[PDB]
């Protein structure tokens, strides 16, 4: 409608949160990346909680819907209704809607414009993510492509990551995390997965000893999610010491 | 494209398993308009989806009232609030114009009558939580109008435990306390319909006896919360 502030925009997707309005959330942060100016990280965060949050209960959706087609045309003498494809369809269309909106704020405007490392790695590892959520619906040759992208996305994330990062930095495990899930799970290379995960997880704990109490309590967090998803992929109990 | 009665109410079903409540109450606005009367199960798909619907606005517009009230600078909460509250508004009158023009009959079985009356008055009770000034007061006369015909219908027509008996007398309880400031209507209309409904649980089969205590429990709950209040084994 009419030209809003940049301030009015974050202010309103701030109570959008508290309010549990993720959809409006959202809107107001895209209209804060048309703005044209750069994120701060609290700003990133909202941009990414916002359509995290979307996104989320579009793939639990189709996850259901996907099951539930699933199971009705394998089982019994008969197919599914035509009913259960066609509203998945529809949740899979609205998904690639919102993906699609995400992935041009971050072509048009967060990728290019970013100036640190942190915000670029955050916004390349965003574009992963958004490309690895597109590649779960997809099915054909456009899967092939997908699946292209998101790598070059992580790849190119990684690569600035291991540059400019300590390997404590929470954005860089958050990243390698999102890399190791994508292999496992996107590209079918379970290796590759269980050594990036391996590699992150050795490299961060090295230095574990340096960091203050709050960087500490940041970085083992996504360190356990690394070291859980390993024990998953992959011997004795322990007692004290 | 399957968009005829059965494929909406099938479509309804399938957006409640995937928690897409939106889906689920444009799926049955569809099927109300259909013009056909709802069954049972299909009353409750319409009345889960918009419940789910109207409950996310009203626990916004609580939680944006609130921020509002502690900032009473700021232009922006108000306007959200608004934008909230007109959107919520814009739900209730849906909801109040498919029972006005399809669901609410002269003739059919007590429980359907008694549900949509019901559900007339609650969607009147969630226009009241935010109404203010002249539009509050009709708004409060139109639901307690409706709650009364539920009312009149169900003590002539349905058991004292029939689950929705008891939801009504349980909203309507609500209404009185919350919306109307009459909390000794509120009081002893709780205290009538756990009383009555307790002295028949006996009778009841079990899959019956949980669906009534469970809206007992409400009655009770509110009952402690509105009047006041140790105990060891026995």
């Amino acid at each position: 409608g009419p030209h809003m502030e940049r301030a009015s925009l974050i202010q309103k997707a701030k109570l959008a949160e508290q309010a549990e309005r993720y959809e409006d959330m959202a809107a107001f942060m895209k209209g804060a990346v048309e703005k044209g100016e750069e994120l701060s990280c609290e700003e990133r965060n909202l941009l990414s909680v916002a359509y995290k949050n979307v996104v989320g209960g579009q793939r639990a959706a189709w996850r259901v819907l996907s099951s539930i087609e699933q199971k009705s045309n394998e089982e019994g003498s008969a197919a599914a209704g035509p009913e259960v494809r066609e509203y998945r369809e529809k949740v899979e269309t609205e998904l690639q809607g919102v993906c699609d909106t995400v992935l041009g704020l971050l072509d048009s405007h967060l990728i290019k414009e970013a100036g640190d490392a942190e915000s670029r790695v955050f916004y390349l590892k965003m574009k992963g993510d958004y490309y690895r959520y597109l590649a779960e619906v997809a099915t054909g040759d456009d899967k092939k492509r997908i699946i292209d992208s998101a790598r070059s996305a992580y790849q190119e994330a990684m690569d600035i990551s291991k540059k400019e990062m300590p390997p404590t930095n929470p954005i860089r495990l958050g990243l390698a995390l999102n890399f190791s899930v994508f292999h496992y799970e996107i590209a079918n290379s379970p290796e590759e997965a269980i050594s990036l995960a391996k590699t992150t997880f050795d490299e961060a704990m090295a230095d574990l000893h340096t960091l203050s109490e709050d960087s500490y309590k940041d970085s083992t967090l996504i360190m356990q999610l690394l070291r859980d998803n390993l024990t998953l992929w992959t011997l004795r109990r322990s007692s004290l010491l």
